[PDB]
């Protein structure tokens, strides 16, 4: 550690107190150095004989990713901002899915925590689902109270607590049979592959292929590193830092 | 083909009818036989020239594998009404998570869809949310207006029309700091690994514990394969076999 040590003090000095200010709430550190780095976190010391141990948002396994696991833990005060980068990321992130999850409110007056196969056209994003399911009494009687959520697997993500996640207000609407229709059922049939009973459903007349308007949006892709969506405007959460423990 | 055809023929007549009668809604159907077998499915005929094809919920990549998929398929029918079987499914899917899907009803109206990481104390779940959060409005002013859902994940899942899933009506109350507390978030950290910020956020004092009793629940394994369950009762949804296209 004492090469990282003498390299983070030459090259991440303001980036250290960025992390001191955001994750700690230190806003005036003095003689601000690097203690120390291991597979959890590392230890940032400053002022008067102090330090603020910061976590990694995932073990670092091999004690040879400890530099790089650390460099990227500095740089990403300043990448927080990227918000063109942020923007990109949201596209590319719900383009890895085939499946949303949903909260509906249903006709019995309980809300309705369920998910159901994704698919579009061109911006266009739907969901299939059965009247058969609980979820359709609440996309039919209240189409305007849903929220859609994109989830990472958890076998994907950093760690249970930090899943990526991206949720929209949403006003569905019902698309009838047709050329839409088609448009989106070929272009999932292509992108899955269309088999394990894609076929199938697709001639079941009990579903139907409704269309997701999203409104407000929510996005976290890291600590301290969650966005507000609304049409193409995208706002970063947090100017005022850690606003956890009563902040 | 014809190996298969004459196998399925002599010990699985049975089930073919059972399966046509499940996925087809055919129930008078004679001159019952397995016709054919592919990647992606089976075909059986009956009567004097009709067919109905039954989709497998993944592709068969290996020809090697179409008998012994088949087989499955036809056994499954009878496999479906194993509840002992559902019930030591039901309690292995839980156990296999680190976190849950949550709906909740914010107190503007409006509903919540968002996810939180679950803990446990043996049979008793526990989620743990922080009240920066959009749902902690709802899991404090509607706590008694939850739903809680197991969702297994899409890269793991037979197909993205087949993710399994485990959701229940779920009561929630909060759960003061103490020896309760520790128990669930030591016994969290030790199943975890406890690293990624798990240590953090235990000193968050924003961070509530809180714990989940469930009500009803849905269980979906399979086509055709879904269970209500209350308490210790578990019972089979699909006697009347496939509800869709409207079959009432
Ligand atoms: C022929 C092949 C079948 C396919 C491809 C199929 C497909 C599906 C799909 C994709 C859903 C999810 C709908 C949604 O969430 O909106 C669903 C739900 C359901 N299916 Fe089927 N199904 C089939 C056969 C059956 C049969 C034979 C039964 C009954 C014995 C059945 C009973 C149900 C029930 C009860 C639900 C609602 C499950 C829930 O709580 O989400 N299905 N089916
Ligand atoms: C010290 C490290 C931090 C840890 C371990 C941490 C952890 C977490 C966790 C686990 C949640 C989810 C809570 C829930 O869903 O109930 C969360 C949410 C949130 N955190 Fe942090 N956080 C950290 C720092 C920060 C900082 C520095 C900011 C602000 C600049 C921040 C802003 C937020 C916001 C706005 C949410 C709500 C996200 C949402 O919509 O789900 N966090 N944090």
């Amino acid at each position: 550690l004492n090469r990282i040590i003498e390299h983070m003090n030459a090259h991440h000095v303001e980036d250290m107190k960025g992390l001191l200010k955001k994750f700690g709430q230190v806003h005036h550190a003095e003689n601000v150095a690097f203690k120390s780095v291991d597979s959890q976190g590392i230890v940032i010391g400053y002022n008067n004989n102090q330090t603020l141990r910061i976590e990694f948002n995932h073990e670092v396994k091999d004690p040879k990713d400890y530099k790089n696991a650390t460099i990227e833990l500095c740089q990403s005060v300043e990448k927080t901002h990227d918000l063109k980068g942020v923007e990109e990321e949201v596209k590319a992130f719900k383009e890895g899915f085939d499946s949303v999850c949903l909260a509906t409110l249903h006709p019995n007056g309980h809300v309705v925590c369920s998910y159901a196969p994704l698919m579009s056209d061109g911006k266009q994003y739907y969901i299939y689902v059965s009247e058969v399911a609980e979820h359709f009494a609440g996309l039919k009687n209240n189409p305007h109270n849903v929220e859609v959520m994109f989830l990472e697997d958890e076998s994907k993500a950093k760690s249970a607590i930090l899943r990526k996640r991206l949720r929209y207000k949403t006003n569905t609407r019902f698309i009838e049979r047709g050329a839409e229709f088609d448009k989106a059922f070929d272009s999932f049939i292509e992108k899955t592959g269309g088999a394990g009973g894609i076929k199938t459903i697709r001639a079941m007349q009990d579903f139907h292929l409704i269309a997701l308007d999203f409104k407000e949006g929510r996005f976290v892709k890291g600590f301290g590193q969650a966005y507000d969506i609304l049409g193409d405007k995208i706002a970063y959460v947090g100017d005022k830092g850690n606003p956890h423990n009563f902040a």
